[PDB]
């Protein structure tokens, strides 16, 4: 009836972009538009992560799939809508769709990534323990605004 | 007189963000506002690169400095103004200033005279030959859609 851990995707620089936050009631659905990181980029890889760390790869990887044949365009121009849908049984459907071409791909993931209650608890604690360390990143970000 | 190579900073994900593009008339001054990558981030590192590659570290590092003690705030909230001020002889004053606190630092770097005509042409040619490789990146970027 609620999600035990946050769910999201890895974005540029290894950032955990949460689509559904921990403790959201189920069923639920959330979508968000993303773009490409490189000029002339023709494919995108969706890496679905579960956990609380801002450093994506320190969370648990639940799925990985690609959308290919995006027509080459300047970085930040394509609109790739990514949707996380969680159904009444906690099945997580993740789809990515390129708005320009309509090309779409999706996967499914079992309820709560198969984790036991103890494993969930561990992950929450570990994330708390490492929160301060994750904040020691030094990078600068150029915001991409697709507003017309 | 003009810049023989682009000049910019490395942003999240190792991206070359050009502030002054190659062939810009000098002297000139260009500024752009950037933000933090992590929630509670208190340091930002300004890495100044010269060259055309989208992969920052494949360009020539000219200088590096930090702003430290940025007040903790959610990622993307702080506003760090980065300015390249270049004189008729290619000398660049690069400053970063936190808009919120006015805290700032700067470095003064030579961007001319450290490369031959041939080295310049070769760097541009090399970048052109490696552009397709940089384009094979698979990452997604977060975007906003906000009229200003």
């Amino acid at each position: 009836d609620v999600t035990p851990l946050s769910l999201g995707i890895e974005t540029l620089g290894g950032i955990m972009t949460k689509l559904i936050t921990r403790n959201t009631t189920i069923p639920t659905k959330k979508s968000q538009v993303f773009s490409t990181a490189a000029d002339g980029q023709t494919q995108v890889q969706i890496k679905v992560f579960q956990g609380e760390r801002e450093m994506a790869t320190s969370n648990k990887l639940l799925g990985q799939f690609s959308l290919v044949g995006i027509p080459p365009a300047p970085r930040g121009v394509p609109q790739v809508e990514v949707t996380f849908d969680i159904d009444a049984n906690g099945i997580v459907n993740v789809s990515a769709r390129d708005r320009g071409t309509g090309k779409e791909q999706q996967i499914v993931i079992q309820s709560s990534g198969g984790l036991s209650k103890d494993q969930i608890e561990n992950m929450i604690k570990e994330a708390e323990k490492n929160a301060a360390e994750d904040a020691k990143r030094k990078e600068l970000v150029e915001v991409i605004n697709q507003a017309e």
